């Protein structure tokens, strides 16, 4: 039901920021594993809700979140990410110059919260549709973002970075930005502002 | 869809242990308030589930853990009180002093753990099917005991005592085995092992 | 040592938002057991400390944060009531308007995700001193508000209301507004900008 | 002051099970940055309680658990792994046999619970020096085992296996057992049993 999205770009694409070992285990084994077993997981949660099995829902909850946010954070992941991704939008450089001064000060507010995360998870541009504001935050594991919409992510499971920068995150998290899709991500803005 | 049991006694039958007022709140505004909300989150995550809307069905996991818990946990919690409990069955006897030594010794090991919640939520005696040994726990909030089976629940939210006992929650939790119904207990620990 | 603060007004003053009942259990039985509670923890955090005891300093985190979270957040609320509190500095109403378009939207909006906390908590209007902001928040049990000044504090453990509004937290959250002791929120506000 | 103290064997003498380059960055990156953060966040602990700014001390938790945890579980973990670590002595056998039913049994549960870690952890066995019994547990990022004496640790960080493993934890958490050093993971039970 739920499907691995094919990538925008071959697995080397990225080289040399990420390399086509990490993409081609990230989307073909994590991301997959991901999907197979959200899948499997939501099956088991439709039949639970609709017979009123409410122990075995509310068991499945950590399952559904871990698989089912994997597969919304990746999805995402992927369509963040360009070989030639272009510059922001004049509309979202200016979003951004207002939230956060610059697009200068937003990359190291930014990139320190998604270094500071402990163990697993994800750093997050996003969009709050109530306070109209860029926001940034960071989600412990697979946990998807909640309370704004996605716009740019940084994944920073450790399979994300390890095989080329081991344990050097913060040059994996500063180097991201160099193949950040701002044609995909000011298209996310355009669209969360409707 | 869920609805709310009717308690096995009147409101006054447990005093001078827990009031009527107590019982008549907890069991028509809170228990009752819970199986509203229950049934309401449970029809959104079954539209979000049929719909495959993964992030709105990942965003009702708190609500649908918390009001299905707290049904979950009120309804065991009416069939483990009684003003005339009688005493554990012969097995359960036997069992409670095989992995706790004796009933005082439970008794105290359980009470203070319930004591020691911070903030809201329950104590339980359970029944651990793959060890099969009895065990003590906490949960928050209204987290269903899970990961074992529910023998024995003590509630330790404010409103479970407040009006009687004021801020002397020892001195509810060490009164509740006074009314502990000891044959439901024995027989959830009988279902347990079967 | 820590010790605790006498209230700002005698027990029946903020009668008839906040009973005289509740505000004597809620200072001189929880407040002091907090006060009480912390200057043992620190105590013993202290020795854990100086020697070197690891594990044992870790272990003592969540009674530190629980009892020290307690006095702050109790030492905040105490100043944050009075009968006659006045009305939001220009300054602070400006700022108020700026960030929530007006203070009735305000008062919702806090009003709300106050009434909404599952369990014990408190909900909070705060100065973001980085983003220069008011936000709003909530904190689980005594966790204290964090990554922002502390402004306005409203506690929605049920030991706050439940002797006057029993079940019906949103009459007493809703209430409140009528002593918020604007006066120090104000000064809260002066202070937090500096 | 706290200190990386040295392998008690050679970088590569875990091949190939674990490869010279994971074991060289897993202590001279992450073990020493965990000891080198200590250091720095102990020192501002004590400061911080000596002088009781408790803001400033319960900030500094999550820090001193997340560092402090790093420097308990990886110490423990090099005493826990040998080329040639021997067989459970007479006595650790016999308690196995007892809670567990056999070696294989816990080897089998203990990798289960191990392999499900969602995001970065550890699996321990250790033993409960109250109720006198084995048992098997999951702690999240750097959390030191709490409640029971630690034995034998199971490092999943993804830097625990990923250059060599990569995705496929399974296979590494399967393997260790090979390195498992017995002589002291038993010698960690008699003292444990005192
Ligand atoms: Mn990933
Ligand atoms: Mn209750
Ligand atoms: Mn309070
Ligand atoms: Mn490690």
């Amino acid at each position: 039901k739920h499907t691995l999205p094919d990538l925008p770009f071959d697995y080397a694409d990225l080289e040399p920021v990420i390399s086509h070992e990490i993409m081609q285990l990230h989307h073909q084994k994590f991301h997959a594993t991901y999907v197979n077993n959200l899948n499997q997981i939501e099956e088991k949660l439709h039949e639970a809700v609709s017979k009123g099995n409410l122990k075995e829902a509310i068991a499945l909850q950590p399952a559904l979140k871990f698989n089912g946010g994997g597969h919304i954070n990746h999805s995402i992941f992927w369509t963040n990410l360009a070989k030639d991704g272009g510059e922001p939008s004049k509309e979202l450089m200016d979003t951004i110059k207002r939230d956060f001064g610059s697009l200068d000060n937003l990359q190291k507010r930014l990139s320190d919260i998604t270094i500071a995360v402990q163990g697993s998870g994800w750093g997050w541009l996003g969009y709050c549709k109530k306070d109209k504001i860029l926001k940034i935050a960071t989600c412990a594991n697979q946990d998807p973002l909640e309370g704004m919409v996605p716009l740019f992510g940084i994944d920073v499971w450790e399979h994300a970075y390890y095989l080329q920068y081991k344990n050097v995150r913060p040059d994996y998290v500063h180097a991201i930005w160099k193949i950040a899709n701002w044609k995909n991500i000011s298209e996310r803005f355009a669209n969360a502002r409707q």
